[PDB]
Order: structure tokens, then sequence, then C-alpha cells
């Protein structure tokens, strides 16, 4: 499946399937649903890009419907966490939890391509009570990332709909929607 | 299994044609589809932003939110992209065809082609997406939205003659 | 499983409840479901067409037209129509509840009702049926077409009383 | 589970036969067909001159089985009127428009599709929908460009659209 | 198979159902809920003043299948006695508490268990389980604190234990 | 199929009209509904003959078994058990709960005590103690010796479940 | 499936008229209880007359099987037992526990003593014991001559199945 | 499914007629159904001829050994048709009907041969008892009937005629 | 799908990169194939180096308590500090494994969350015999009293971080390195 | 799944997986359900480890359900037949046939972790004369390596039940608890 | 999943099973099939190819399995003009006894605790199924010296037999107290 690209110094060469080589660009994936063994990786990728330099921005590319909220809070805490700045981009959708990671991104470097849609309702094992503590979780996060009150965040989280990228840098998800070709 | 070809190296013909800077879309679209196609057509800008990507096209479409993010990727970057209609392009096949750079959108001449798109989400958000792919067809094939409207109801393929006169492609190939 | 009952003749539970010219609505709602209650719908009024008929529903929805055949049928027949929400009324159930006979649309007091609409047509064709579906809710409760538009759009559930307050029910009763 | 309804007593499907209505629900095929033209035969036999009533709601289907009803409802000597409700798409739509002319009737909510959604040769499928050319041209009393057009388009139309188009004669509009 | 017995005979649980009793055995669910209802509707129509006996053997099941049952039990006028029979879990437990003062009963091997063991809105899952608090409450004389506190155990009672806190009037020795 | 018997019954419903309960293969909630309901009929018909019940069963469910138990213990009925081909763990304690005197095996059934190998940890311990009481007032063994004799995974002959107090009579033919 | 026969039955009930009892297919605990059943119920129509017993089986569950093994032998009936077809395993247990001069095959049926192969081991030879006596029993062949015949993975003919004492009759 | 015709289901009207269907595979299932029928018919009457319509593509051994046994054992005439197809088992109980009364339609297609758990020597065993119950009723050698079953083929009822599986083409 | 890390030079699953750096990733749930594999890299971790730390990563529901015993007797045996990490969450066998951490080593994100209840093929007498080993086991890492662990350990609940720190399973909870 | 890791050899680095890392230490892994694939594995380990030398002791892990008793039988021969001392290690558990690998180490070479649980009893294919062959095979090996009897074994092993490691060790199945620090 | 080891010519690396390959030693473990027999024959005509006169060593674990596949073992061993030593691990059971049994005089072995059948237990015809077993009766009448009466009596016997017991049949010349 996945294609195989060189570089080369006329010495030698040494070649990379394509996601490796991004990940030698520093730039991290999130694409399709997440869960426990996504988190693992993007985790993973995260402790180890820290691990090569403190101080260099990390890029998150987000195409995902969301997922387990647990797996998306340990993406998040760890994005918090490390001390590198990160660039976070969405292409194609960010929804539920994956609205979260978008939103997560640092402060200017949060960034959408024109035709995404982004959703900040959560769409419909555990107890009652248990299940609502999560959900106030999310509402912290979203009401410090956007810097919206907790009553619209509240609000807007119960309309089952997508936002358009500059419905979302009003909103606050977005710091810039890159219509530029 | 995927044939190995040829100091040298030796490739899978699919990563030699990469080489060559050529990216296939081939059969459905979906999320894993989409993000080999951009992590394909990024490192391609990387090499150089002036030479041209082609990009070969048979697809009966997919996800649309998934066809979007290869749209928005496609334009985003800088270099020319040639996208060649092999098979058939239908769907959100035929959008990625179109949305080929202007003279460089090309079809071999036993193609099929069909901007219907043929048979989770609330209805609302269903007619934005409709309403999205009525923008794009509408600027890349220089048509009125009543057109492309009225065009993509009828459950039909055009032949690479039609839609070149309709504005999918510019060029048909008949020739060797 | 299901009970038989004497009353003389013999009946299964269901057509025993028929008898009084009661209609369980129960579970999702189809094709298989519509059919069997329009026909059920069509002998009553053929029994007598001025007694009530009495439509018991516990629903999650179901197919939209399903639902809007039985509503037709609802409407068609000159019988009054006595709407009893039973545990849940969601989606295609609240439109059959809320299309009761005016002053004969009740509740018991845990029942939970939603409007709202959870989630192989053309887009174009999902939005004529929904549009649809405003009508008949602004129809039969009286709100603005804004108002059930707004409405529809939240995903919640919604108390008898604050039913009753829109307008999809007339009452609320405990005994 | 179905309801027995009565000093005789039936399932609701016979206790609607007795009143000499056949119910075409859900899809098609050659055992719905069978049933249909058994039911169909056996009400000639108790009368030739007074009506049937065929329900439609159907989203159709086989078509050389609706083909088969199609034929039925055109050899006995009944008059059928024909009622939609809920739906009445493809094959549904062809037996709708089948019915009787002035006894075709609509409730305001159904929707009519004349189009056909998308094994034998190529050369086959193309007569079998030139029959269903001839015959909507036959009951609707269009021409058969408009509805070689027409059954082009993925719509669904009105209850008003249809007997605009002419397969309905009524919409009781309650 | 079911034996028939039994002038006239039917099945056991139709010649159970002529001395006024309803059996809720297993899981809860839309489909036990409506036979559970429709059987007391046509119980309340015979009369409205003689006892109803409903036996309990149940895990519990649906909340809102549950609650059907629940509101027809304190809509019809008859008395109900409830009788813990093996097993009363979760929604089983609260129709259980829901019988008659002075008329609910176990036997004294029985496990009562009020705990709600483990798709829609957070907000509607928390609305529904406060709506189970006020039931417990009512039924049980227990403060909304304690039912709260309780319910939250991963436990069973014993007969007699569940006596104590109000959900059984009687445990009867055999 | 099973064979209509003649006025003309189920072989199991002519049966039932001589007052047998028939308990076969594994038991469970099903099972133990329709154990029950036949016990409270036959109580109903009469409080004084007794009622046998024949077991051929693996065991089952614990509470569906303590159901059963409690309904033997419940009616004013004498209960004449029997075993045929095999009483194994709950199947054991119904075979054991019969009245005494009244409880019978063929010569060649299996008899087992232990219980072959959801829930919390207490609360499976709290049901194993059930059984170590029920066995021990039925058998009258101590309940060091059920709480012993339950570990072995093992099968009694009918000789020596009589004389573990199991059984009352092991009769080759009628007495 | 099954014919109605003319009062009107199926055809099993017609033939349990006859206090004819089909032991067909394998045996387990739902055939064993629904024999069970038939035997008592023809014990109470009459103690007297005979029962026949009727067998085409490849065996089963040994406890089913000695729980019909035991019925047979409580109750006071006679009972011919009839091999159809074969009688394995558990099924030549049924055949050979038949009344003495009234166990009887038809000429092409195939009998086998020996036994094709969640419990103990030690449980297990407990069984296989019991078949040995009850085989020393009816065939009054010994136990060693028993456990060396039920070694060996044959079928016998139902003349040599007269030899060996599980048949009386052979009808031809 | 089965058509209703005193009412009955078409195979119990049938079955009124002295007619035993046996048609598809046989099996244990089968041969107990049809053995059953077998002997309720020689109750009714010991005189009266059995008509027994045959289409199978064979089935178990001892399945169709118990058939055949109980033909045998009844005392009352049994008269087989051949309709459509007897094949492996089908033909033996084809052949095992009474001398003058073995029948076929016209295209039927008739096969002895044995097409396509237990040890080899009790195949073996199963396999020389068909040849004994084909050479008594087809009065053909041992040495012609183990020839003719190892050629995979059908023959018409002609052919099966002179084979003496049948005696009349109708 | 895998990264790959190059870094003479050789190359890396992203996992034996991070075991390069003394970090273990004890994620999902834990089974006997779960178990081994962690008690060959926490023997290798040691060998390697008997005093430099190890970090457990834990994102886990819990899961074989056999298994679970297996990694914890394994995390005591060896000599070295053991830093852990809750991320996500750390529920049954996995808050067990978290709280055996070293003392003062034992961390948590601000949004994981710690469940010590169990949630629900061996007689009962033995099911109980593992319960009591848990209730020691916690009773020795979190310093509470097994009355306190028993009575914590029946609540269907899940603890915050500062819970669970007040608790005893965590010594500090970190929204950024220090 | 399965790390590798790296052996610094003199100016150079042999890659490894982890388990072949642990096989150049001379352990051998018996994890999980015994069969005739495990059992072909672990002897072949065993045999190439002889060779290696035949003086130095080998050092077996077992967390096991027990499983095929031929496959245990095989395995138990062939640590029979090397010359090695073996070490053998209760990680876990120790069930059915696995136990009686723990039992079969060298005399003073059995060891357990403080938490183990230990199973002789064998929680309940070939006819019964077969069966009751293969246990009594069970009764003399664990009579042989405990030292009891076989009365003591035969009605030890009815007994549906594990035992702690101290315990196991009174029994004779194992000489040390590695009380934890 | 399979082990990996370093040897001397020790800077080259195998499988498990290619070092043992490497000392001749070939693997017959598990049921027999085409696909069994096939790489089986490979090795062994490699290993003629090695050399015409050094041993081979077969070890049987089997049930056994296709008849015609453990004929086509079989020929090759007697083709080859290799001595081959067969060693009995575990069980040599049906087909799997035939192969042990056609080691070389005086190379046949066994463990103490292996359980030797050569019973057989239970798409073509009657007279196909009864030929090939008479040729598995001259086979095992050749290779144990019985005669074709002991050894049509001896399979119809649904049991097993130890190494001693097998040695007294002839199926083994060896049995290794070690």
């Amino acid at each position: 499946l996945i294609p195989i690209v060189v570089e080369q110094t006329g010495r030698g060469e040494r070649a990379y399937d394509i996601y490796s080589r991004l990940l030698r660009e520093r730039i991290v994936c999130v694409m399709g649903p997440i869960d426990d063994s996504v988190a693992s990786l993007v985790i993973a990728q995260l402790l180890f890009l820290q691990s090569e330099s403190n101080k260099k921005p990390i890029h998150m590319y987000i195409n995902s419907p969301g997922g387990v909220v647990t797996a998306g809070l340990a993406i998040y805490d760890t994005m918090q966490y490390i001390l590198n700045p990160i660039c976070t981009w969405c292409v194609g959708q960010a929804a539920a939890m994956g609205s979260l990671l978008l939103a997560a991104g640092t402060p200017g470097m949060r960034h959408s391509l024109p035709n995404s849609r982004i959703m900040i309702h959560q769409p419909s094992a555990i107890q009652a009570e248990e299940i609502m503590k999560l959900k106030k979780q999310l509402y912290n996060i979203y009401a410090k990332h956007t810097k919206q009150s907790l009553q619209v965040i509240e609000s807007a989280m119960e309309r089952d709909r997508y936002m358009s990228p500059m419905e979302a840098q009003e909103f606050g998800i977005l710091d810039k929607v890159l219509v530029h070709p």
C-alpha cells in the first residue's frame, strides 16, 4: 500500500515509507476514528518528537470523526504536557473529539482548509454520573481554548450541526482559514 | 505481489511511479485513500514547487469529505497537477478530474465520466455538502449553477467528448 | 408466549384489545408495522365511523414514509383518535402522538417525548421530506415553522409537562 | 403477530380481502406477485363487475414480477381502484398508474417515483425498459420522449405533480 | 414446549392469567412491556376491585420499558401484589417496590438489587437516572441521599435487608 | 415432534394430569418459569395429593434453581422426587429437597453435589453459602462435611448418595 | 413432513396407539425424556400388554441411554426390541435390554457393541464399567469377553449378534 | 405451503390412496417416516398393493437398507415408480419392488453406481450386501453387478429394463 | 501502521525507539501476552542498568488479574525505580500497576480517570482469594486500612487525579513539566 | 508488536527481538496454553541450549493454564533428557500441565514469585481406558518429583483448588518463594 | 514467534528450525498433509545431496493424517540411501507410527512417556479404501516382522501402547530411559 520515498546524498541514500518521512518532518497524522490504539501511536510519536527536541514545533493533521473520549483526552493532555509548539490542521472534517484536538493547538497555529467541516456536537458501559463528569471536562476544555463561556459551549454542543471554517474561526476553534491556493 | 523493478535500486512500481511524480487514485475513495493521496501530494511539492504532478484517476468516487480533502490539497499545492482519466471517473472521481489545472485535464477515449452522485447526517448538512459540490464544479467547468444542478440530477455517464464540451476535460487523446 | 384470554369467545391479548378499539403502536415503525396499523385503522372505521379509536404509542421512531402513511390514515378516517404516550414517543412516534384528535392526546407521567430526528435517496429528497415534518408539526402544535425548525435541531428529550406546553400533548395525568 | 377480527373470524388481511381489498406492501418479487395474482383471480370469480381496491406502499421490485401483476390487472374485467399510501416508487408507480381511469387515488403525503433506481444480456434489459415506456405512455398519455426524459431524473413527484403528469386522478387532501 | 392444562383448556400462562397472575420473567424490553401492559389493562376491565398478582424473576432491562410498566401499575385502580421469586435486579427491583403497600412479598432465597449495573445524550441518561431516585424515594420512604448512595454499591440485598430498606413488606418462610 | 396422545393431549400434558412435573436438561430462568407455574397449578387442584418431579439435569443457573426450590418448599403438597439418568449441581439440590421418605433413584443414576466450574466475588460467595445451608438442612450433614464434599469433582452412586442423605430409596423395580 | 392418518393422528401418534415406540437417530436428553414419557404412559394404559421398541440409532449420550435402560427395566411390561438398520453404541444396549426371547433383528441390520470415540478420567471409567455389567447381565458373556469385544472397532451381523446373545431372533 | 384438498394435505391424501412418496435424499429421518407409513399401510390391509413413488439421488446406505428390509418384511405387494431419477440407494428401492410391478416414466434416469467415520472393512461389507441385493432382484451375476457399479454413468429406462432394474416403461 | 525511525544508524519502530529511552507502554487491556511482553522488557531494562529509572505509561481498562499480578511482581522484583504515568485512564488492574510505582514517582495528567473498583471460570473460593490479595496490595501501597480499601473498592465510580492523590494512589498531578 | 532490541557487540550492533535476546541468556518462556506447536518450539530451544553448553543452567519461565497432556509430556521428557540444570520460575500462574513443568525442574532450582497461583488439579477424544492410562502417568511423575505418595497425589489432584507458593513449597512443588523486598 | 539464533559461520543467524535442519534434523510435528509431505520430502532430498552417508534424524510428534501424503514421505525415506534415525517425541499415532517404524533397523527410538498407536482412527470408492489399507498391512509387516494376521488384528484394537510394548511389537529398537 504505502509507497517508499528516498533521500540521497550521493555517497548513499535512505528510504522511508511516506508516513515515517512525514514523521521525520515532525508531522503527526490523526486520520479516521480515534481509539486506544490510535492514541497509543499518537502519544508515542509526541513523546518521541519531544525527545528529539523540546523546542521545534510539531504539526498535527486532523481528519477524523472523533472517537473514544478517554482516548482523545489522553492525546489532548499529552499535547498540553509536551513543551513543543503544536500546529494543528483540519482537512476534510474534524468532528466531536477531533475538533477538541483541533481547538487544543497553540494559539495562532490552528488552521483549516476551505472545505473542512467542523462539529462541536458530540454525536449520540459507564455509570450515568460518570458520563456527565466526562462532558463537564469537555465543556471546560472547549471554554478554555475557545474563550467562550460555559453557557455558550453547553448550548452550542446541543445543536447537531457542522460549522463552516469561518464559523469555527469566529467561534474560536480556528485562528486561520487558508484560502490562498 | 507487486512486481519489483530494476549503482541500482529496486522499487515496487507504485514507488517507481511516485519517483516519476505519478499519483494513482484507483478504486473507491475513503479516509485511508485520502490520507495516502494527501501525503503523496505534499511530499511531491517538497521535491519541487515547479514540476507538474500527474494524477491517474480510475475511481467510482467515494466519501465526499475524503474527496474534498484531496481537492483542497490539490488546490493548496503550488505545482501544476495533470489529471488523467483512465477507465472511469464517477461522482467524487470526476471532481478530482475537473480540479486539475486548466489545459492539463486529459482522458483516454473509452473512459466514462459521471458527475451525478448515485444513491448518519442531518438533512440540513447533506444539502450543505451538495451546494459545495455545485460551487466547485461551477468554478472549474465555467458553468452556471442551474446547469450543474440539472446535469447532476440525470443518472447517466457521458463520453470524454461530452465531458470536454461540458468542461470536465481539455484534451481527449485518441492518438497514441 | 402471547397470552390467550376468554370473554363466550377466546382471543390473543392483542386481538382482545382490538375489540376495545385499541391499536398498539409499539416498537420501531416500518412498512411491516405501518401496513398492519393501517389495516386495523380502516377495519375499526367499518366497525363504526363514530366511536373513538385508542392508539397506544411506545416507539423510538422509524421510517418516515411509514409514519407518514400511518399519519395520513389517521387523518383520513372520520373517527376521533385518542393517543396515549406510554414510556417513549420519539421521532416519528412523537408525530403520531401529536396527530391525535385535539383534546385527546395524553401522557403518563414518566413518558419521554422527542421531536428531534436522530441520525439511500438524493439530498433534495431528504430535505423535501424534512419540510413535510415541519408543516405537520406546525399544523398540530400551532408553533411557528421557525420554532419547529429550531426545536427539532436540539438532540434532547422532553418531559410530558413540557410537551404539553409545546402543544404536543393535551393532558398529563397520573390516574 | 397479526390481529384476528370477527360469527366467523379472520386475520386482518383476510378480513380486508372480504372487502375486495388487496394490499401491495413492501418490495415486489415472484412470491408477492404469486399472492397478488391469486387474490386478483379469486376476486374476479366472486364478481366480475364489482370493483377491487389495491393499496400500494412499495419501493418497487422485480420488473417481470410487476409485469405479471400488471398483466393480471388488465386481464380481469373488474375495475381496480389503486390507492397510493406512503410511497409508490419504480414498479410500484406503474401498478398505481395502471388502475382504472378515474380510480387512481393518493393520500396527500405520498411520494411517487417513476425513475428506476440503479443477470441478463444488455440487449434484454433495454427490451424490458422499452416495455415500461410503452406501458407508462398508454396510461399516462404522455409521449414516449416525455416519459423517457422524465424517467431519467432521480427524483420523486408530489401527488399534485403526479396528478399533473397523469399518474393520478385524485388527491384526497383532507 | 408449554403444557396445556384442563370445560376448556389453556396453556399454563393463560390458566394462570385467569387467576389474575402476571409473570414478569427474564429481561424487560419493549415487547415484554407491551405484553405486561396489555395484561394489566385487560385485568382491570374484568374488575377494578380484585387484586392483581405480579410474579417477578428478572435481571431488569430497558429503563423506559420498565417505566412504561411502572406507570401502568400506578394508573390502574386495582391493588397489585408483587412477588419476588429468585431474583429482582435493577428495573425488576423497582417493579417489586412499586407494588401496593402491604402487598410486596419475597421468598426466603430471593436476591434483591437496586443498583443499576452497566445511545442518548449524557444529559438524558442523568435525567432518566434522577427519575429512578424519585420513584425509589417515594416507595421505600428513604431519602434521596440514601437512595443515591445505596444505588452506587454493586451489591445484592437479602430479603430481610430489603424489608428493612422498605422494598418489601413481608418475607414468607415458605 | 412430540407425540399427541389420547381428550387428546400432548404427552407432557398427559403426564401433568397425573401430577408429574419433568425437570429435564439444563435449568434456567425459562425452565424455572415453567416449573413454578406447574407447581402452583398442581397445588390449586389439590393441596393434599403428592406431586412427582422427574429430574435428569446437569445443573443450571443457581438463582433459577433457588426459585424452583423455594416453590417446592412453599406449596403444601408432598413432592416425590425421582432421579433418572443424572442429578448434578442444582439438580441434586432439587432432588435432595423432596419430602423425606419420598426421594428416589434408579440404579444407574449419577449424583453430583459438586458445582462444576456478571457477579461480584462477594456475591458469588454469598450464593455458595446458601447452598451449604440448604444441603445441610436436607441431608443432615454438618456444614464442614457439605463444604468439603462440594470440593471434590466427583459423582456419587445412588447407594452412596443415599448414605449421604441425598436419597431415601434406590428402586430396581416397583416396591 | 409427517403425514396425518385417520379420529386422526400423526403417523407417530398412530404408532404410539399400537404401543410402538420409535427410538430413531442419535440419543440425547431430549430423546430420552420423550422415550421415558411414552414408556410410563404405555405402562399406565396396561401393565400386561407388551411394548414394541424400534431402534435405528448410532447411540449417543451414555447418561441418556442409561436413563432409558433403567426405565425399560423398571416398568412391568414386556418390551419387544427391533433392530432396524443399525444399533450401535448405546443403541445396541437398548437392543440387548429387551425381554428375553423378544429381541429381534432384520437381515441387513448392523450391530456394534464398541463405543466409538467435561468429566474426570475416573468418572468415564466408572460409566464404562457400568456398561460391562449391563452387557454381561443381558448377553450372559463374561466381563472379560465383553471388555475384549468392546475394544474391537467393528460392526457385526445379526447372526453373530445372535450368537453373542445380543439377539434372540433374526427374521428373514 | 402444502395444498389442502374430510380435508388433508396433499401427501396425507395420497397416503390415503396407499401411496408412499420417497422423494429427495434418503436419511435416517426419511427412513423413519417411510417405515412408519409402510407398517401402517400393512395394518389397514395385508392384501392391497402399496404404490411407492421414487425421485432421489441416493442417501445413507443403512437408511436405505432399513427401508429395503421393511419392504421385504411386509406382506403387501409394492408397486414402484421411478419418476425423474433413481440413483445410488434409490435404484435399490426401485429394483426391490414386486416382480412385474417395477415401472418407469420415459425420461427417468437410473443409476446403480454409488457416487463419490467407519473402518475400511465395514465399508466393504456394506457394499458386498448391495451386490447380493442387486443380484437377487436383477438376476444378474455378482461379476456383472460388480462391473456395472464401477461405471460412473446413468442408464435409460430401457437399459434398466433389460438389466432387470425395471419391468415396464410407460 | 507503525512509524519507523532511523537513529552508523539503525531503524526502529516507534515502540522500540522509545524502549531505548527506557519507556514501557502498558496501553490497552492486559492479558497473558501483554504480561509476557512487559515482563521481558522490564527484565531487559534492568539488565541494561539496575539503577536508572524506568518509565511506565499506562492507559488501560484493566485485564486478567493473574496477568496483572505477574506484572506487579516483576515491578517489585527489579531494583530500578519505576516512574508510573497515567494517561487517559487507569482502571482495575491498571490502577494497581499505577499504585505499585515507586513512592514519589506516581504521576497523573489532569484529565486521567482512576478507578479502584473491579467491574465484572474458577470456584467461588478462588475468586475471593484473588480479591483478598488485591486488598492487601492496595493497602500496602496506598496505606489505607483493609476495611477502607474494601469499602472504596465496592463503589462503581472513578476518582479524579486529585482524589486519587488524596487516596494515596498518586503522588503528583502535573499540568506541565516542572 | 514485539519490540526489537540491540546487543552491543565489539564495535558492532546485533539486533534481536526481545525473545531471542532472552533466549541468548538461556531463558525459555512457556507462556499461555501448551500445544504441539508450543512443545515443538520449546523442545528445539532446549536441544539448542544444550548444544551451546551442557553445563550452564537453563531458565524456564512458566505462566500457563496447561494444555495438551502429550505435548507437556514431550516437554517433560526433553527437560529430563538434557544434561543441563533447569531453573524453573512460576510467574503469575502454573496450572495443570504447567505445574508439572514447574515441579519437574532441578531440585533446589524451582522458584515462585509471591502472588503466583499453583494448581495440581486437571480441570474437566480417546477411549476411556486411554485417559486413565495417561492420568496414571501424571500420578507417577508428581509422586517422583514431589516425593508425596501416590495416595496423597491422587487425593490432592481431586480437589478443584489453587494453592499459594508457600503451600506448594510445603507440598514439594517448588523450593523457594522470592518474598518481595 | 519463532526464535532466531546465532552460530559460528558467529556472524550467521537462523530461525530455530533452520538451525536444526543444518544438524540434519527433520521435524514431523502435528498432522500430516500434502503441504507437510511436500516440505518434508524437499528436506530429505536436500539432506541426501549434502551427503548420502551421514544419518538423518526425524523427530515425530504426530496424530498422523492423509495416507497418501504419509506414503509419499515413506517412499522418500526408503528411496534415499542415508540411515534415518526416527525419534518418537510425545506421540506417534496412525500414519505417524508408520514413519516411526520405517526408520533404519536399530535407529528407532522413543522417549519414556511417548504413546504409540498403529490403529487407524475413524471421497473414494470402497475398493480403493481397502486397497490402501492392505498397503499399510504390508508396510507394517515388512518393518515390524510380524505376520499379516497379527498386523490385521493389532490394527483393529483402538488402543495406544507404551514404548516398551511397541518395542516388543517391533516398532521400536530403543527406549531412552533418559
